[PDB]
């Protein structure tokens, strides 16, 4: 079992241990869940030697404390807040295990970690040992925290053999629930000639990513953070199709971002469209209104539309008023009317 200075430590027999005192004991504290997080405290605010001193003993052996549900802490509070050194030699341990370590549960944390820390150019021996793995890191469970990391970090020149690896792949990385979230990161620090292949391949995907339960929030993304030029191509696809679209659980996020985001114009053009639709025994105003999803874009719309447009709506929605109460969704805009 434990060793007696750890489990006294459990017990509360020290209220003033410090690291000095658990010498030959730190392999074992750093696994212990309490034993890591004293540690981890302790590093914060330790002296440079007192830092060694806890670093000289792990050394030989961080590679199964990057492994570890409780030893990896101990490993990236000294990325955090350890000597230029010691983080070079936990490099050179992380070395030729860069991909072993970003598949794993605990070691891909040490990776992120090193890659917030460490300089440009051990960032860049680090990502380089993914080349010919992307694919295979962006769409597991823990490697697509260690992209998503070296994006946010590493240089983009440094980045482009990733960039490449998405050719022809953009689809299908928006449609997984890991890799959507790379290409929204790529999306936010990557470089003009970079993000355009990538946004290239999600314009002429969009009619499916919008209704696709990871994809739609790829598009969304980039009508809340994308350029005019972009956000204009996206509005496109759904002009002409507010209707059915606002009736979808997915894609009517789409159809909302739409409305709050486009132009001065596009938002008019879309707004029209509404009213001036019909379906079937009625405008399309009215079967939306009542939607579980397509409600919310009627809302919205109404927050936004110009004085002149907004008089119009309304005028389209009163005489429905009343089975318009027979509703929960049509409650909020039921409030909304009344004024």
């Amino acid at each position: 079992g434990r060793s007696r200075l750890l489990e006294d430590f459990r017990n509360n027999r020290y209220p003033n241990l410090q690291l000095r005192e658990i010498a030959g004991h730190i392999m074992e504290f750093s696994q212990d869940q309490h034993g890591s997080r004293f540690i981890q405290l302790k590093l914060e605010r330790a002296t440079p030697a007192e830092r060694q001193l806890v670093f000289n003993e792990i050394l030989q052996a961080a590679y199964q404390l990057m492994v570890d549900v409780f030893g990896n802490y101990v490993i990236q509070k000294f990325f955090e807040f350890g000597s230029l050194e010691q983080k070079l030699a936990l490099a050179e341990r992380i070395r030729g295990h860069v991909l072993s370590l970003a598949l794993q549960m605990y070691g891909c944390r040490v990776i992120q970690k090193a890659l917030e820390f460490i300089p440009s150019d051990q960032q860049n021996e680090m990502v380089r040992e993914l080349d010919g793995h992307v694919l295979k890191c962006v769409k597991d469970q823990n490697g697509n925290h260690v992209v998503q990391k070296c994006i946010e970090c590493v240089q983009p020149q440094s980045l482009q053999f990733i960039i490449d690896a998405f050719k022809g792949q953009v689809f299908a990385l928006s449609t997984h629930p890991y890799g959507c979230r790379v290409i929204q990161r790529i999306l936010e620090h990557c470089l003009p000639d970079q993000t355009l292949p990538i946004l290239e391949e999600l314009h002429q995907h969009t009619e499916q990513l919008v209704q696709d339960q990871y994809g739609n929030y790829v598009i969304q993304h980039v009508l809340e953070h994308g350029r005019p030029e972009d956000k204009s191509k996206i509005v496109a696809e759904i002009r002409g199709n507010v209707l059915v679209l606002s009736q979808h659980k997915f894609a009517s996020n789409v159809v909302e971002k739409c409305v709050t985001h486009a132009s001065r114009t596009e938002r008019a053009v879309l707004i029209d469209e509404v009213c001036t639709m019909n379906d079937g025994p009625h405008s399309a105003l009215y079967t939306m209104m009542k939607d579980q999803y397509a409600n919310y874009v009627v809302q919205k719309m109404i927050d936004v539309a110009e004085p002149g447009q907004r008089k119009i709506v309304m005028h389209k929605i009163r005489p429905h008023i009343a089975t318009l109460r027979k509703y929960t969704y049509g409650k909020h805009i039921l409030a909304k009317l009344e004024k």
